[PDB]
């Protein structure tokens, strides 16, 4: 019930996985327009090599333009070797410095799976439900209590 | 035996999970008001989608308006992925800086369980002890010797 | 230890939670400091907050308002059936951390992080163990001492 | 996999610091990073500065005391971490993970996490391109010069 | 082949396990010295009761002298509660602090041991290798390249 037509929302995704962050960036988009009333030129959508830049993409855009919430996006897999863990650890907590740091509202939308099935079923394939329609339901009510 | 009739006390609570919230939120307020001499219209109950809003939505609110505690409360229960773990990471760490930067008592009303049975006995269901009333307290408490 | 401290104003802030082994611990700092090391009992203020997540905060309104050389912070976290010790622990060592590095004044770290009731009590100086409480104000004294001179 | 780009920065400044321990897999991750960025990017040689550092607990430290001195678009920090005997492995990748992202921040500067957290020095050659495997460091080269020039 | 003997060094250690920190110590001295050509004089050598101290120690030092680089020595060993876990966890990100937040090179000389044999052998002793020696040589590089 909540409706955001003056919001400017800006979405940066990771591009590692590109199988389930589409899915992903378009349920958050089809969300915040189909049930909230954003305005399609209203969301920027950037991108990022991998889910490690998705602090830095968040800040450098912050400081350009005004967004009333931000939704980072990305996907990681544990693989063989620590790397999952520590990438997790850093962006986790990048994302919430950027966020308080600026005052502006930044949603989790990374995916932390231990195979590529645990994504996708986020994604809403197989039966799954699409977590990034839930990311930009977050995004519109941050946005306007923010004010 | 702590009185706060002149305390303004924040409440800012997730919706992930109104069975387990709602008698966490009922029971913080209560013990404040009944026990504590807290007046009503002194208490501001807010709320935001998830746990990860947590931070946000309290350094928002203490920008806007005085008081002299914020009690954070949320639900986080084990899932498939490793969402569980960072989220509860990223959030334990964001609610301590949202204190220290400012100076305002932040009470931890987050339950980290396992399962769902885990976090209705925290919130006093089948014979266990409601933590909103330890929180509640503690917000008397740290608002008081804050002065 | 040689050193003492008469000159020495020290803060401790305890949790409330599990006093049978936060008094002994509180005790053994106390009595250590002033027999040992000659601190002054009017020169140590205790104070408490409920419990250990609230340590850190406790801390840094009191050192905004006075002037102490050395805080002690004392908690016990027991692991529980869920994952609240894990993520509370980590908060505070984290916390207190800061607390310190942002004020410049030497915090000693006075938190139990065990598995169970027997082996804070044994910590805390009960059934043969040894009182942390006294290393915790011996620490105290000596980072007070060389904040100063 | 991944999803690098065309992007071309012949004007871009570009920084590399590196620990020296694990020359046999630090190396060709280095050479990786710089050929991708020249041969793929248009990135000149000169513009490319390459440091060192012993181990990978100073690369945090090393980069944030180059960034004060000189002007770079981008920075990459390589390392290689093995787990040994103890829980050293644990706390030094934990530390400097940290530390990396908290220059990069403090900076506004990119930094490209270029660390290995491997369990055995196969996986870490593995990694750099041999055995046939895929050389990361072709990866960070350019993710440099992607993020080098969207920070404008 | 590098050589500081206008460096001015600064070693805080503690003092739990002096059967290990000893070493490590001698370690690190000589190895400026014989192999650096750092000045006895320049180097200010140290202590806290434990190493949960090491960083103030740190921090209270560098603020009242100039030193071209530190290093902290100090040695964990498993025991049977978390406290090892907890110190080592903090101990870590505050020399990291302390060091970002000075500018002054830091060598991080913790063993983090399951075992007295593992933390003597990292001192040089049983066939072992003196991890103290790599900490001076360390210290003696960034010590230059601070310039």
């Amino acid at each position: 019930d909540l409706k955001g037509p003056e919001l400017r929302i800006l979405i940066v995704h990771a591009r590692w996985n590109l199988q389930a962050i589409e899915p992903l960036v378009k349920g958050a988009v089809e969300t915040m327009i189909e049930k909230h009333d954003v305005k399609l030129e209203n969301i920027d959508i950037e991108s990022v090599p991998g889910s490690y830049e998705l602090p830095q993409g968040i800040r450098a855009s912050i400081a350009r333009n005004t967004y009333d919430a931000v939704i980072g996006i990305g996907v990681l897999i544990k693989g063989s070797t620590m790397h999952f863990e520590y990438i997790s650890e850093a962006v986790v907590h990048g994302l919430m410095r950027v966020g308080l740091d600026s005052g502006v509202p930044v949603i989790f939308g990374l995916l932390t799976v231990l195979n590529e099935e645990q994504a996708l079923y986020r994604a809403g394939l197989n039966g799954g439900h699409n977590h990034g329609n839930d990311w930009g339901s977050a995004a519109v009510e941050m946005g306007l209590k923010a004010l």
